[PDB]
C-alpha cells in the first residue's frame, strides 16, 4: 500500500482512477465509480468509499445524500495498476445490474430468503427437528451416491444444503460463518 | 442487451469507450475492467466472445486473439446510470497474464473462498493417495466418502440440539468439505446442487 499507491497509473487515467466496488462477502458486484488521489486517500484513512465526481465538482463520500455507506474491506490494483477493486460491505438498504447475477450468487440470496421466512406463517418446530431433518438427509444423501444415482444425489444434496442453512440460521450463524471457518484450515 | 437499452448507453459520457465489468459468470470473481466501443459491443453480442475496442492499437480485439484464453458471454447488463456494462463470462483457460486467475492481486470476496476449495477437491481426484487427505478419500472409494457425509450429518444434528456454537460450526465445515467431496466422486458439482435449489 506505501508501495501500491506510488505505482498507481494515475497519468494513463487522467488522474481518475476506475473503481469496482464489490460485496465483500457475496461477490456481487455493486457499482463502478471514480477516484481521483484524494478520494483514494479518504477512502483508506475513512474506511469509506469516498469517490470523486467526474460529472463536476467535488469528492463525495457514497450515502452522504442517503446514509448507504460502503465499509471497505479491502483495496487492490489490477496488473497494469489501472483499475482498483474495493471490497466494501454496504450500510443501510442490491447493485446497479439488472437482475444479472452469478451463479452462487443464489446460494447467498437463497440464505436471505430462508432468514425472512423465519416471519412466513420448520423454524417454529424447534432446533432438535430441524437437526433430525439434516441427520436423516446425509443418510439418503449417503445412500444416493452409493448407488450411483446422480439424479437422486443431486435432489438429496440440495434438500440437505436447504436444511443445513435453516439449521445455522436456527442457531444464529449461517454459511459465511462456516466458509470463513473452512478459510481458516 | 435490448435494443432500447442499446439506445439508451451513455456514449457521450464516456468519449464514446464504455467501461466494460468482466465478472466470472459462476463464481463472482471479478476478471478485469476493459472498454468497447459501440462495434466492439455488437461484436461482443454477435460473436459470443467478449470483444474490445483497444485504444493503443486502435483495432477492435477478441479477449484471447493471442493467449487461446477466451471469455464466453453469458450475460451482459447496464448499471442505473447507463454509463458501465457488466458482463458475466466463463473463461475458457486461466485469464491473467502471470498464470493466475483474474488481476486483482489475492483479493477475493469471502464466498469465492468455497468456489476455490471446491476446484482443488476437484484436481485431486487426480493425485495419489499420499498426495493429500482428498486423494486418499477418493481412493478409499464411494461408500466410505458417504459413510463421512452421513456421519458428518449426525454430528451437525447433535451439536445444533446442544447449542453448542463452536462445535456446529465446525461440524458443518467438515460436512460441507466432504459433501463437495462426494459430490465430485459422483460427477456432481455444488454448481450442479445450487442449480437443482434454485430450480426451486
Amino acid at each position: 500500500t506505501e508501495q501500491q499507491r506510488r505505482e498507481l497509473d494515475w497519468e494513463k487515467t487522467d488522474g481518475l482512477m476506475p473503481v469496482i466496488v464489490q460485496h465483500a462477502v457475496s461477490g456481487e458486484v455493486l457499482m463502478l465509480g471514480y477516484m481521483n488521489p484524494e478520494a483514494l486517500d479518504k477512502t483508506i484513512e475513512s474506511g469509506k468509499v469516498t469517490f470523486f465526481s467526474r460529472t463536476k465538482q467535488r469528492l463525495w463520500i457514497k450515502g452522504e445524500t442517503s446514509g448507504n455507506f460502503l465499509n471497505v474491506v479491502s483495496i487492490a490494483p489490477d496488473c497494469d495498476n489501472d483499475t482498483l477493486l474495493v471490497l466494501a460491505n454496504p450500510i443501510g438498504p442490491s447493485s446497479c445490474f439488472g437482475n444479472t447475477a452469478h451463479q452462487w450468487l443464489f446460494l447467498y440470496q437463497l440464505e436471505q430468503l430462508l432468514a425472512e421466512r423465519k416471519y412466513a406463517d420448520l423454524y417454529a418446530s424447534g432446533t432438535k427437528r430441524i437437526a433430525q431433518k439434516m441427520g436423516e438427509e446425509g443418510v439418503e444423501t449417503a445412500l444416493a451416491a452409493t448407488v450411483h444415482d446422480r439424479f437422486e444425489l443431486t435432489n438429496e444434496a440440495s434438500d440437505l444444503m436447504y436444511h443445513l442453512l435453516v439449521l445455522l440460521q436456527d442457531q444464529d450463524l449461517d454459511l459465511t460463518t462456516v466458509i470463513e471457518n473452512l478459510h481458516k484450515r
